[PDB]
Order: structure tokens, then C-alpha cells, then sequence
């Protein structure tokens, strides 16, 4: 159910009405993350943290609390550790704050870097809780620069997220249809994912509207980007007063979704079949998601495949509806990589001069054209 794997049957993957404040104890984190813009122009940012004393996260009671906690402590770390983003870099990251940091990520089961599900899934408001879920009534609850474009690239990636998510409502009919050997059910159930994901398609377009490109990538990827593979942070990240020696951790990427990462599971896409770099990412982010998610996309790979199913009963009806969810991920995965051309390649062409890397770390063109690849062989016809 929901409640196990805590997918709102709303908002999916993402924390629904995520939490605004924090206690009034935390006011000191809570004021350098409302204000990492201001702090980081004015070269105080860094000040602000070496001068925090080290908060108990033993105030913090519900897991609403530590979501915030982990995003304002994330947020504050990406701003800590790359300052103004032109090179100068910090390798240790001061007790007072990554003592508590790593203690509530422990406690979250999460890595300490920000990730996917604190910045996009727990990043987020309603301007009007009376009004839907709209980004005109929306806002996100941290930013890193003036004019970094984080409103419109989180919320947009929220969007994108919330669509595609009100198909996972459907896995357990799909799996009970099977089972059942209820074919009207099974095909149903297909035709809604297939609808789910098509929407999402049309939900991505608003990036065009609200992502600057310049912006984007000479000043929000900077603040995405982690210390795994990253000649910036070679050794990793010093998290002083936790662990003694420098750790590893790839920056954020919607290779973090469990919502596309579950599609490919339930299609028998197989993304985290055998070696190669894209598989073994793909792998190493589920680890990069909450525990109850993690534990939702290992459920699925439990499960009877539902590739077989449809190719064994020599209905057209199932095998088209089946083909429909694997092409409107291919259509999206399609798009993906214009956006990627738009927002990373025309932009890093326009730089004044091996591989383009993503904030995840991966070669990210041949990471996203070997996962789109992967997706339009599952379709079982489109000669
Ligand atoms: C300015 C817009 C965007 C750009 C430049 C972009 C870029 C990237 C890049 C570079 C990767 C490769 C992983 C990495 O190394 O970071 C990636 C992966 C991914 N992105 Fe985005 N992305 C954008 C918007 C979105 C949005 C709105 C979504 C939808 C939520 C999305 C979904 C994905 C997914 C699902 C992956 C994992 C690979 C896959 O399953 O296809 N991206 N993105
Ligand atoms: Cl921390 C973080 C991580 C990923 C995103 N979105 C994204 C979408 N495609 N790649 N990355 C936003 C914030």
C-alpha cells in the first residue's frame, strides 16, 4: 500500500505538504539556508557556517522535520562546500554542521550531499492550499543564487514527477490482473500508465518558460554537483568530527526518480541489467533515494514480469497498450536529450575555450542516449 511504501496517492515519490519550519532551536541553520543567495554575494556565507555552534537533531521529532532539516543542512553544505562557483572550493566541511548532518542523514538512511528527494520532493509549497497543484500556485522553499533559475528547474522536475507518479496508483492492479488473469483489467491498467507518462511529456514542456539556459548551467549546476569522480573534490569530502577521511558522494540527479527508475522495472526495460556505466549508476542511485522508495523499486523486481506476460498471450490489444508505456518513456527520454542540448550543450559551446558530466557524475550523452537506446529496444514492435 501507500502507507508501506509512502507514496502519496496525490504527489507519489514526493513528501506531500512538506514542512515550512523548523523549531525554533534550528532558527541559526534556518536563517543561512533562507538567505544562501544574500550570504554567498556578500562572501559571509562561509563565515556564517564556521560560526555555528553544533545543534542536537534531537528537536526534531517527525520525519516532516528531518526532511526539512536534511534539504536547509543540504542546501547549506552545496553552498559551504562550492562558495560563488568560480573555483573556489572548500574540502572540509566544519564539525558543528557536519556532525548533525551526517547524524540526520544516518537516521534518514540517505547519503550526507543533497539529493533528488530533499531539493525537488521536499523542496516545495502551495502559495494557496485551497488552489491545485499548479506551478502558478507553487513555490520552492530554497534557492542558491539571485536568478540561479531553482524555482522553475525544481518545481518543473516536481511537475514532471506528480505526473508521471499518478500511474504508480495502477502497479497493483496491474500485478492483481495478472495473477487474476484479468485481461480487460491488465490492458485498462496499461492505457492509464501509457496516458500518465504521455501527460508528463506535455508537463516538461514548461522548462522553456521558467529555465534560463545561461543561467542554468553557468550558475545552478554548479550547486547540484557532488564529490564522486569530480577533479574539484578528487579524495572527496572531509566531514569533519564524523568520519576521518575524505568521502565520495555523486551530486543530484533525476537519476535519483524513482518514478522513471519504476517504469523501466515494471516494463522489463532492465536500465540496471548487467555492467556498464549507465546499469551501474542507475544501481548506485537507489541508494541516493528514502529507504521505503529503495524498498518499493526491489519489490517490483520481485514481482512476474509483465513484459512476459504480454508477449506470451498473443493479444494485439496488450501488446499495443504494453508498447504505448515504452514509447511515451522513449518520447520523453527523446525530449530529455533536446533539453539537454538546450540547457548544457548550446550553453557549454558559448564557455570561452574529456566528456560533458552531469551533476550526477555520468558521461551524461552517453549515459542518456544508452538509456534511451535501452528503452526503444523493449518495444516489441516499431520496424
Ligand atoms: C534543464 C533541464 C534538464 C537538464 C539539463 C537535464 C539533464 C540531465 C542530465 C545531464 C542527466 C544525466 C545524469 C547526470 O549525470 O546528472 C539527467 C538524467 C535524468 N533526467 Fe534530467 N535534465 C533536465 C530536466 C529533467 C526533468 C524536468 C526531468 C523530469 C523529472 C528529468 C529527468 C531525468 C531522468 C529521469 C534522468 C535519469 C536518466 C533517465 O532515467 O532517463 N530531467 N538529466
Ligand atoms: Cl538536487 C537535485 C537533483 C536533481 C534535480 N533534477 C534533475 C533532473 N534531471 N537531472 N536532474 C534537481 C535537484
Amino acid at each position: 500500500i501507500s502507507k508501506e511504501y509512502h507514496i502519496d496517492e496525490e504527489v507519489g515519490f514526493a513528501l506531500p505538504n512538506p514542512q515550512e519550519n523548523l523549531p525554533d532551536f534550528y532558527n541559526d541553520w534556518m536563517f543561512i539556508a533562507k538567505h544562501l543567495p544574500d550570504l554567498i554575494e556578500s562572501g559571509q556565507l562561509r563565515e556564517r557556517v564556521e560560526k555555528l555552534n553544533m545543534l542536537s537533531i534531537d528537536h526534531l521529532t517527525d520525519h516532516k522535520s528531518q526532511r526539512l532539516a536534511r534539504l536547509v543542512l543540504g542546501c547549506i553544505t552545496m553552498a559551504y562546500v562550492w562558495g560563488k562557483g568560480h573555483g573556489d572550493v572548500r574540502k572540509v566541511l566544519p564539525r558543528n554542521i557536519a556532525v548533525p548532518y551526517c547524524q540526520l542523514s544516518k537516521k534518514l538512511e540517505l547519503p550526507p550531499i543533497l539529493v533528488y528527494a530533499d531539493c525537488v520532493l521536499a523542496n516545495w509549497k502551495k502559495k494557496d492550499p485551497n488552489k491545485p497543484l499548479t506551478y502558478e500556485n507553487m513555490d520552492v522553499l530554497f534557492s542558491f543564487r539571485d536568478g540561479d533559475c531553482s524555482k522553475g528547474f525544481f518545481l518543473v522536475s516536481l511537475l514532471v514527477e506528480i505526473a508521471a507518479a499518478s500511474a504508480i496508483k495502477v502497479i497493483p492492479t496491474v500485478f492483481k490482473a495478472m495473477q487474476m488473469q484479468e485481461r480487460d483489467t491488465l490492458l485498462k491498467a496499461l492505457l492509464e500508465i501509457a496516458s500518465c507518462l504521455e501527460k508528463a511529456l506535455q508537463v516538461f514542456h514548461q522548462i522553456h518558460d521558467h529555465v534560463n539556459p545561461k543561467a542554468f548551467f553557468s550558475v545552478l549546476r554548479i550547486y547540484l554537483s557532488g564529490w564522486k569522480g569530480n577533479p574539484q573534490l578528487s579524495d572527496g569530502l572531509v566531514y569533519e568530527g564524523f568520519w576521518e577521511d575524505p568521502k565520495e558522494f555523486a551530486g543530484g540527479s533525476a537519476g535519483q526518480s524513482s518514478v522513471f527508475q519504476c517504469f523501466d522495472v515494471l516494463l522489463g526495460i532492465q536500465q540496471t541489467a548487467g555492467g556498464g556505466h549507465a546499469a551501474q549508476f542507475l544501481q548506485d542511485m537507489r541508494r541516493y533515494m528514502p529507504p521505503a522508495h529503495r524498498n518499493f523499486l526491489c519489490s517490483l523486481e520481485s514481482n512476474p514480469s509483465v513484459r512476459e506476460f504480454v508477449l506470451s498471450k498473443g493479444d494485439a490489444g496488450l501488446r499495443e497498450a504494453y508498447d504505448a508505456c515504452v514509447k511515451a518513456l522513449v518520447s520523453l527520454r527523446s525530449y530529455h536529450l533536446q533539453i539537454v542540448t538546450k540547457y548544457i550543450l548550446i550553453p557549454a559551446s558559448q564557455q570561452p575555450k574529456l566528456e560533458a558530466k552531469g551533476t550526477g557524475g555520468t558521461d551524461l550523452m552517453n549515459f542518456l542516449k544508452t538509456v534511451r537506446s535501452t528503452t526503444e529496444k523493449s518495444l516489441l514492435k516499431e520496424g
